[PDB]
DNA sequence: GATCTGACGCTACG
DNA sequence: CGTAGCGTCA
């Protein structure tokens, strides 16, 4: 009533006095308003409905009475977001003060709570439109109450608002968060989210306690939530592909898949769903039955293993390639399009890892090697990457981290050989060279295929599962590649000492600690079931390296993000991120100048303090460039 | 009839 | 190990 205030309908005496009283805010709590009217408290995960307006609750305390006239204590405000029907130059002015006040909430000195911070933010930078860039919002920092539960318990679905105030919120807090427009009235709606505005700062604040209790205060403040910003860029800009040649090679790959489906039925002598696993493992070993020779599944190291046998393994397998080709990187990638471009959406809730997800369209999940397909009604090769082009003028900048997971298991093991191979530098190809330390073979005689065999026989370590796999990529047999890994196993023994150290912490905490505090409880490492434990034994040993590689990860994202933040030259806008490697779009002039900064600045994370961390291997750095994400020259 | 849906296989990425 | 996404089938 006197609580909520149409920011349109001030006097200007009013607006000005509102724009100081919210930089003299205690605390900015945030929602966002959708069409129904309902919010991000309410549960829907998606809201079916347009973003309406934005409502802000501005508290004067976290001294003394306060009379301001024209609202009453302490006021929500409400920014409209959505267009009009007819624009004109009152829309103009309207949104021009309503410009002002977002920004003035983006830079305040206060706390800022929004219970999903990227959401508001990306809002926030789209409704800026050319009055802002995405350095604007590059020093906000809100606190996100659904990052926080995630932080505490990284396994449990995404709750909604209210299941999060019925958990850490004490006690009896009933909240009703349902209303809409015709379920309700207006008053209601604007009565409960002024109530529930105030839970949320309540919550918020429990929840940093509780942040504050288990130790991962330091990791939320610093991690993850000046990570905030950075996705809501990231979903605000669109990487520009092609759809003429993606329609293109749908149609060849296509042709090829119908080629290889009668091929298939052919040679099984039979007329089967060639997308049909069971069929195919029926036919494999039901009449077949090749695995007698010398029921099993139709995994591909299955396949690799009876491709001697028969004919038909490898038909489905170059079938399963083609058509996942085919189908998620190209005729998948056309049904995000939208205007010529994609946008991936970024979720920092979606692992237990502390990894990044992305969708629609992965991008972190997309082939990274081109394939070649014999060219049905010459050879053809194709690159799902290539279909990934720079704006122009302007040209992608790659930067990897080389070897990250094996140099994160060097520090964590603290192994002597590893390390002595890493602090020998470059003398890259680092996979030669421990090609040759561990097979005691001279170095020239180490070739690409050898160098090939360390990376997968290392990964497969590092992540795990394992003999299988290795097998399958490394296109030898399974018993081969698990000799492999155990001559690796004894040659490096602060790896299994490691591993076994993980474990114990495991068995003994409860649950097990990555490099900067992020924690994985696995309860199941108290259970009596051997199959439970011994597999959350294996989660624990994961956990560790690929937890620390993704704080790692998350870091260098963020110092970077804000080393060209602050910078009167580059332009330089981070477009992706794919596990090891930050991708950019950067203006070309400006190339050489932003290499530099940003191999220094990734290089410079060997040392950061705090946090605490230091690191006893050197990170290298890959910088890499190109009009294409499928082609890039290796630079410096 | 005709679609649809939850549960599982497979394997790209790291 | 653990993400997304595309594919069956009862
Ligand atoms: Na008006």
């Amino acid at each position: 009533k006197k609580h909520f205030c149409d920011i349109r309908h001030l006097d200007d005496w009013a607006k000005s006095q509102l724009i100081e009283m919210l930089k003299q805010a205690a605390a900015l709590v945030i929602t966002v308003m959708y069409t129904d009217g309902s919010t991000q408290l309410g549960a829907d995960q998606t809201p079916v409905s347009s973003v309406r307006g934005i409502v802000v609750l501005v508290k004067r305390q976290a001294c003394g009475p306060v009379l301001e006239g024209f609202v009453s204590d302490d006021p929500c405000i409400y920014i409209q977001i959505e267009h009009s029907a007819i624009w004109d130059q009152e829309q103009e002015a309207h949104q021009q003060f309503a410009r002002n006040v977002l920004f003035q909430t983006m830079k305040c000195k206060c706390p800022v709570i929004c219970f999903n911070a990227k959401d508001f933010v990306r809002i926030v930078l789209q409704f800026f439109g050319n009055d802002g860039s995405w350095k604007h919002v590059a020093d906000f920092i809100g606190l996100d109450p659904r990052i926080a539960a995630w932080l505490i318990d990284p396994s449990d679905a995404t709750p909604s608002f209210e299941d999060l105030v019925e958990k850490y919120c004490e006690k009896s807090i009933t909240v009703k968060v349902n209303s809409t427009y015709g379920n309700s009235s207006r008053n209601i709606v604007n009565q409960n989210v002024r109530e529930n505005l105030k839970t949320l700062y309540r919550l918020t604040m429990d929840l940093c306690s509780k942040l504050k209790d288990y130790g991962l205060w330091q990791l939320f403040r610093t991690l993850e939530l000046p990570l905030i910003p950075i996705l809501a860029v990231m979903e605000s800009h669109a990487i520009q592909v092609n759809k003429e040649e993606m329609e293109k090679t749908s149609a060849l790959l296509g042709a090829r898949l119908k080629e290889l489906e009668q091929e298939a039925h052919f040679v099984a002598g039979e007329r089967f769903l060639i997308t049909s696993n069971n069929q195919l493992r029926e036919i494999l070993f039901g009449k077949l039955k090749l695995h007698l020779l010398s029921y099993p599944s139709t995994s591909e190291a299955v396949l690799n293993a009876l491709r001697d046998l028969h004919p038909l393994p490898k038909i489905i397998l170059e079938y399963r390639q083609v058509h996942k080709i085919k189908s998620t990187f190209v005729d998948g990638l056309l049904a995000c399009m939208k205007k010529g471009s994609i946008s991936s959406t970024w979720n920092q809730t979606g692992t237990v890892t502390g990894r990044l997800s992305a969708k629609h369209p992965n991008i972190q999940g997309i082939s990274k090697h081109p394939i070649q397909i014999t060219t049905p009604k010459k050879i053809l090769t194709i690159s799902p990457r290539a279909m990934f082009v720079s704006s122009k003028g302007h040209t992608f900048l790659a930067a990897d981290f080389s070897q990250i997971e094996l140099r994160i298991l060097t520090h964590l093991s603290g192994d002597p050989e590893l390390l002595k191979l890493f602090q020998e530098s470059e003398r890259d190809d680092v996979f030669s060279t421990l090609t040759s330390q561990w097979k005691d073979v001279p170095v020239e005689q180490v070739t690409h295929a050898d160098r090939e065999q360390t990376k997968k026989v290392v990964y497969a370590v590092v992540y795990g599962a394992g003999k299988e796999r290795l097998a399958a990529c490394l296109g030898v047999p399974i018993q081969e590649a698990a000799q492999f890994l155990e001559s690796f196993l004894q040659k490096y023994k602060k790896i299994k000492d490691f591993a076994r150290a993980a474990i114990a912490q495991c068995h003994q905490t409860g649950c097990v600690v990555s490099i900067m505090g992020r924690r994985r409880p696995l309860p199941r490492i108290h259970a009596h079931d051997q199959q439970l434990r011994a597999q959350a034994e294996r989660q624990a040993v994961n956990f560790v390296v690929q937890g620390s590689a993704a704080d790692l990860c998350k870091l260098a994202m963020i110092h970077v993000f804000t080393a060209v933040a602050a910078s009167h030259t580059l332009t330089a806008r981070l477009v992706a991120q794919i596990h090891d490697e930050l991708l950019f779009e950067v203006e070309d002039p400006q190339i050489p100048e932003c290499a530099a900064l940003v191999r220094r600045t990734m290089e410079s994370l060997e040392q950061v303090q705090a946090l605490e961390l230091q690191l006893q291997v050197p990170l290298k750095v890959s910088l890499s460039a190109g009009r294409s994400w499928g082609h890039l020259v290796p630079l410096q």
